[PDB]
């Protein structure tokens, strides 16, 4: 299903938690209301690893992945990266991405099939994502922003994206990432749907101030 919390005060669950269908990852110093709320629908069918990425407790922005592989900044610290590593199944690799156009949360938008990237990404790094990702890669704008990870939630079942996006965009979109896609807010309003919910094929959280109508629209969309 789908559920709503907060950290702190904060509605973009997003921007401390990322959330996969073979792992969950979520802030170091969160409150048991805001663990509860995967804990709750998660019990013991996933890992819930509690971390911090490059020493800051802001890891859904920090970092970008999915089943198959988790992407980390640099300045991840060898403590974290050894911790992540003990925590997160096998079948999961964990790379350092060396980028610097922003986060790797606001770069980077995938599911287990399509990512798309910053348009001003270089090569290199896009092949890597690929490769550590196993994805097909693709540079996009989402409504004219360059941070996709930002203005995109998505999952295997289906994708949230800023409210502007055209019809034609949603329509190739959709066709891309191979899921359907809908403009829509989040948190009453926002249209930061990337970093204002997490969400995979099973649960989605948001925050507290969705709307009964975006709440709607979520666990339509995403088949929850």
């Amino acid at each position: 299903m789908a559920t709503r919390t907060q950290f702190e005060n904060s509605n973009e669950i997003g921007v401390f938690s990322k959330l996969t269908n073979t792992y969950c990852l979520v802030a170091v110093g969160g409150s048991e209301n805001f663990y509860s709320a995967f804990e709750a629908e998660l019990g013991d069918a996933i890992p819930i690893v509690h971390t911090t990425i490059a020493g800051t407790r802001i890891i859904g922005r920090m970092t970008a992945g999915n089943r198959r592989g988790l992407l980390v900044p640099t300045q991840t610290t060898d403590q974290e990266l050894q911790h992540l590593r003990n925590s997160l199944p096998d079948s999961v690799k964990i790379q350092r991405v060396e980028e610097r156009l922003s986060a790797l949360g606001n770069v980077i938008c995938c599911n287990d099939y399509v990512a798309l990237v910053h348009p001003d990404i270089d090569r290199e790094t896009e092949e890597l994502i690929s490769d550590v990702l196993g994805v097909e890669v693709f540079r996009q704008t989402i409504s004219g922003n360059i941070l996709v990870g930002s203005y995109c939630s998505l999952s295997n079942q289906g994708g949230l994206v800023h409210p502007q996006t055209s019809v034609q965009d949603q329509e190739e979109l959709s066709s891309l990432l191979q899921v359907p896609l809908v403009a829509g807010t989040v948190n009453r309003g926002s249209s930061v749907v990337g970093a204002g919910m997490v969400v995979n094929d099973y649960l989605a959280v948001t925050g507290l101030d969705t709307t009964a109508p975006e709440l709607s629209v979520i666990e339509s969309i995403f088949r929850l």
